[PDB]
């Protein structure tokens, strides 16, 4: 059929950023840490989902989510064109 | 302590048909899948992503790395 | 007993045609798939499940759902003959 | 990526009490267990069917099974 | 403290007698066999368990619940003399 | 095909305060742990049982046996 | 951000103490034990947990809550001190 | 019988900004994570407290403390 079902949708992003200890050094050496949290929904019935993110995952999410953008972009070209 | 921790990130673009259009033109669609970890015992977050959100999503993780890296450098010159 | 307890129902089936990317195909070739959402009531509390169906898949679903029905109608049939 | 699939179909008829019957007479039910795998990790849902609710089933996934392969068709010769 | 908080409560007990093939013979032979469902609260937040009973796994549950209740009687004998 | 099954019952005997009772006797209770197999992979149904919710419990267990037999014999001579 | 999100809250603790059979003792030895439930929200979505607790467990766990304590008050004070 | 039992307890202190305070002061706070084991298959419960809800945690556990020495006490004299 057409989209009338479809997979749950991501409809809120929160975060906070915290000061924490290093586990990378023997001192005491403080670091910073995201917490991120999603929030989820089926087509009503909501859910979260709470991650801690470094700044090194973070930039690897970004690279994944920017190759899904040019994906989408390619794709929506080739449409156009019939 | 262990916090849950986003460990892959897999996508597919589909092509859907559009319900809103008159022209009934398809339309892509993104099938994003989170694999988290918390310890093993990995769990699996699907969504699906139109083009705004993931714009929208990409801009507030953007965000997030900019805050990240104010704080990283504040700390540095503590 | 008699049937006032039940197992859950199946209360609603729904599905989309996706067109994606082939596994099948080393160039891009694309290939239709079938994202089937399943909603199943216990006797309110109602859950969805949704599965990502091949045509394969799906014919031999249809292999055993037809044989399911012809044992109901026999079982039917010996009932009737008391 | 990824998405539940169906993997296996086991069924299960019974003959239960008739709860409307004024004749009391016994009924044939179906016990439908489908396990879907994720990936390992399958999951099992477990459904009473009757024979019409198996009907409308069949006419349902008949119907997909004629869209896919019209869209299968389309797609050979685009 | 006293009894204010509680494990979940046990709120409904029913089932279903149905007819089955049985696996212990060749040939088709018809088998009884129990659905049984148990409606457990937390004091609200209803669950519902169903369970498939044999009747010897019926006659076993009924040997422990009988033990159980000696068990209760005699704690509640030993009580009342103090 | 598998439904889950009970297979196995435990319990303990504990005396916990009444909160009821106005001469506050102590009372005796019932931690009553069900195991149940589906197929490996066991779950564990804790509930807290009174002396009267076991009675009851045990009535509708002896009723099911009862009915359980009956359609056992009347199978036998069907 | 601030701190407008945040992990799950503790936002009720309760308890019961019973007296059960040891399983140190041979013969019948009574010594009492601890249900401890406690109530977790989510920010409305409220949770339990119930957990049985020995002394020793309970010493144990005193033990570190003090310690986080401590913890929490030096990095307060040091907080205080710019 | 095996009720859930805490078997580890961890955590973590972070320094975030507060959301009250005029003064825009950080505030410690505490990321508590308690392993339960039920039995392998433990689980993990994550809450984070302010000062004031450890305080009145450690409260009461104090007085379960005194409440389970207690009735140890009147046991080994009965």
């Amino acid at each position: 059929m057409a989209n009338q079902i479809s997979l749950p949708r991501l409809v809120d992003l929160d975060w906070r950023v915290d000061i924490k200890t290093s586990s990378d050094s023997i001192s005491r050496m403080a670091v910073p840490t995201c917490l991120l949290q999603m929030k989820i929904q089926e087509d009503p019935s909501i859910s979260a989902v709470t991650v801690e993110l470094s700044k090194e995952t973070l930039d690897t999410m970004l690279d994944g989510l920017g190759r899904i953008r040019d994906q989408l972009s390619a794709v929506a070209s080739k449409l156009e064109h019939h």
